């Protein structure tokens, strides 16, 4: 396993901020893969998944290149506030690190017309080069870029080089879930993840969108001019359970599912079949946020990853300040049938604190 | 002066979160005004400006109603982290409190068509009622709304009721500046603020935009159908110097400038002239952010509100870890001529930390 | 039945007062008085659930002594968030632990004793209590003022000083149920439903229990040095009821049932409530050890809280993706001595020196 | 100037925590010196002081060794919360980095009796070796030590090796002041510092105390057996103005004061005279903390380092929530005549927030 380090920033006291990049060289015509974990500092299980995946890959026949970037945001990973990693956003500005990726601005209609005389492979190579160069340009600005933008664009440049991008995250108190763009709903069949969110061709600041939107858009533009190029990049986001947790056995299960997808895509020569299990989904627009309608102390009743019906108890809300009044213990209920995916990591909420995220209008994939 | 209290939230231990609303009734046909301060918790000087304005208003003849909401975000105001106020964003999620306002989704073209028969005043009354009603609809949701969204929508509902909205902020280490929509560039000459950013018809989550975007879009639609309605609301954001400070004399000067605008608008009967001083403008697109190109300890040389040249030293960057190498003390310079408006409030930066914001292509108003 | 009053403990910059709800059940008898508080550490919310369940139960018992309960005892800490966690343990401005702000009475107890020794036991005790209550008032009446945390602690303390029994309800981070019990009342552990007890000495270290018992224990010592037996006339125990950032009403019922056994034992309630049968272990406080990370990294916790282990047992796996391909990629850290891990760090990522576990060593059955 | 790095810790993502140690070798018999800065993360001016000192030291004739340790707490230096450095205490535990030093437990009376047959220099050498070894023993513990304790003891071990220890800090919003032990009141005359706190032989967790307490106790014990050994180490703490600030020219003034002390002690051969200026002192017991008696917004009126009377206004307390009542704006005053040294860095306080520290019963040195 070839390893190098990639510089992503620098701290006030002088210390460089760098990432370890592990590379497995493929011997064949299989697709290239880029995997990263822990952009969100508290979401550490992704590192254990990378560890297990690399241990497994050491016994497979790699047909395509694989690059793996654990510990992808040291500034967030190393940031504590109390006994909790404050790792989700820049502590100075509040900007979510996974909202700092680069939306390629250029006109794809024009880019396509200017390259439409090239054959598919040549055109694809040129498009990839244009994205990599756009990242370089962005970082070359004399006014500079934000701390998180430098990190994200640096990761993005590496991701753009691959045919397949897997971004490993975790939820707070959460079940395993997956984000797939609508064009590759089938990907969910190979991972070992029970709930999938199908997402549209829209850039919203995150790595997966940053990676797929240019290619999905190029595919549509090409087809609109009678050329069926196809979407040439896969980019998926795996939300592997809960944050602030390392569970090596569970990480192995996640890694086994990833291998099934890698086998399916021809990255590895061996046939690795998907885990037989039920897989459900919902379209992103039906993924709902449930906010505390009143403040108070919270006992979570809705178990993550378990379907619930409209009006079922989601939490008990306890109010010691209201003892004997009639409202010291109340039940907050789920508005619509759905599956609670994740809940707030703390037991005390203000009015409006996000208590849960719930997939509604869920279907079997 | 009538005092009222408006609830905006509730804390886990049981206390309600509420705001003081001071209302002066006008005796006449003057425009109505809504003024708030301290939505960003550290930006406390706005409270002193409200204090001084109310003290002054007691000696003027009010022709229009004025509502004043100091201490507009107690959750942010009361949030300390070390010896400073962590007041800019929700500490749980990182979302800027001034990015939680509501962009009205309804079709203004259709709305206009359905009300085009009304005269100006009734059409304005109808539109205003619609905006107020949409805020109410937003807060009534079984899935709830964020802590910051409840606060923002509550403030916005009050703001929508006024003809003039003044949002009082401060910068970090900053000179006095003003955000003014392009449709009322004339406003800038009445306030006592040397630098003004002229901003376009675009919603970006903030109060001023929330208040003016619907009316500006309405004006455009009306005009397209041959009706020159005009933009019937004014909404301006005053960035009154630096955060984490109360300066009552300085606040009086700010209040006097506000009074000049209110006099100009016929809110008060008396003639209060603008303070004589030079005033400059800049289109929003030319307001640039300068990020640290390297980490280190900063001596700030560019003074806020003082024009400078690209060749001038902006900061000295000290690196004790590089003593003896030639890199221990380096000078940073801005890529372009301009006027630094504000700079970072700390002397320690990581690579990418936003060091200054700078108005470029400045012109005299 | 229950009377509620509010007690002011501070004020916020924007104007809102900081206040506590104080619930009181009046006793109809000669039983001892009891003062119970919870959630002085903001993240330690289970104590509210314990107070809730206890009050629901108490409504059906016969009270011989007064019981005052103070849930939500620190709204400034309780309401303080940082990320998806309550930054509730210390003043966020200064770092000072809210449970290190209590008042150590400085007056000379030997001299106070000599000046009141002619009094009978009950009159001497009443006088001592009055002195403690007055000393708290004097502390808060200072033109230079006092810290935010000291004002809170001293307000709680003055209430606590009025009772015969003080129960401070806490939680650990990821923790089993444990109890702090002063050496002079080792028997108390036999009544609660708590498997592990730390026996603590006569020493003031800034906390409520110490603040409550040190003056009385010292007074008993002074009286005994003169051949007069007064006894330690106040009981002050700290219950660490599981993990923080959690409300578990069923588990809180169990805790409340144990507290009731102690109250029956002390004659606060008329009814017989016998202790839950279970093995109960203890160790002296000096044998309660802090295990710090020897190296930074990602941690998988192997030592389960409340489960005895040996030195040869794995405490955690330490995972280092930055060291992949070397022997340091994944290592096992082990405890240096046999003991019982009580609690561990609430996060999976540690720096060198981060406190990984607290472990009772030299444990014995009580 | 020789430079080496000293390991003090390690972060979660794997990065080492190290300090740059700059060493100037002495040639002769002059006392040795240990200088450190920025143990408290926000107190960055000490770095500028060290930078100036090192530039100056390259031209002086050194008779004793000098070690300088700027950037002495990278974990605290690099920690941000909003636009400020949360650098005073461990963000996990709240423990002040400058309360983590080691109080040597060993019986000095016994130690002295076991070495009383040794002459002064042999005894001094042995006592120093004992202190250094106790630090090593502390760090060699299978149960480990806290993050802050490892740092503090590492710094302390280096400090113990020197004859003169200078710990460079800053206050929040503060004038320049000095902590000087009662046994060397004469040292204060040399520094360029107007206000000095004379401190007793008491260990409170801080570097200076950690460095001097053993030697001061040893002097007491020696003297009690008819041997006037004297206190063989000098340990002073300079609070060099305000935090979150780099001012190079002002740092130069501080460095020159330091060099006057060093010249006075014979560390450098050249005569560097102290700056003429009035110098005052105060015994530590008379340094008082003034806390907010009520919450609110604060305008600081008491200027740091300027004597005041109990009848003078210290702050205006502004309460917008109490407008229209006598409590809308009130004046808080100093209970006793004194010199305000430092005040709170923010303008919004809760009841009990420490507003000022004030030296009372001040005398000219």
């Amino acid at each position: 396993v070839d390893k190098h380090e990639v510089r992503v920033g620098e701290l006030a006291a002088g210390q460089p901020l760098s990432l370890p990049v592990y590379r497995f060289k493929g011997k064949g015509a299989g697709p290239s893969v880029y995997i990263q974990a822990n952009v969100h500092g508290a979401e550490v299980q992704g590192n254990a998944v990378i560890y297990q995946l690399m241990k497994l890959l050491e016994h497979y026949e790699l047909l395509g290149d694989i690059s793996l970037v654990p510990l992808a945001n040291p500034l967030g990973i190393n940031q504590k506030s109390g006994e909790f990693t404050l790792g989700r956003f820049d502590p100075i500005t509040g900007v979510n690190w996974n909202r700092e990726y680069l939306d390629h601005g250029f006109n794809i209609e024009v880019w396509y017309q200017e390259h439409s005389h090239l054959d598919d492979d040549t055109l694809i190579t040129a498009f990839r080069a244009t994205l990599v160069e756009e990242c370089a340009r962005r970082l070359n600005n004399p006014w500079g870029v934000t701390t998180g933008h430098r990190l994200a664009v640096t990761l993005q440049s590496m991701a753009h080089r691959a045919d397949i991008v897997l971004d490993l995250h975790t939820g707070p108190k959460s079940c395993k879930h997956l984000y797939c763009p609508e064009y590759e709903r089938s990907a969910a069949q190979y991972f070992s993840i029970p709930y999938t969110l199908l997402i549209p061709n829209s850039f919203g600041g995150a790595m997966d969108e940053a990676a797929f939107v240019p290619w999905w858009t190029l595919a549509e533009v090409a087809s609109s001019h009678g050329r069926e190029l196809g979407v040439r990049v896969s980019a998926l986001t795996l939300e592997l359970g809960s944050q602030e947790r390392i569970d090596l056995d569970d990480a192995l299960e996640d890694a086994e599912g990833i291998l099934a997808y890698l086998s399916h895509r021809g990255v590895i020569a061996e046939t690795v079949l998907p885990k037989p299990m039920k897989r459900y989904g919902c379209f992103l627009k039906n993924y709902r946020k449930f906010h505390a309608p009143k403040a108070g102390m919270v006992e979570y009743l809705g178990k993550v990853g378990v379907p619930m019906k409209a009006t079922d108890p989601l939490v008990n809300l306890l109010r010691l300040d209201l003892y004997g009044t009639g409202e010291e213990l109340t039940v907050l209920r789920l508005p619509e049938d759905g599956v609670p995916i994740l809940h707030f990591a703390s037991a005390s909420v203000h009015q409006g604190t996000e208590l849960y995220k719930v997939m509604t209008k869920v279907f079997e994939l």
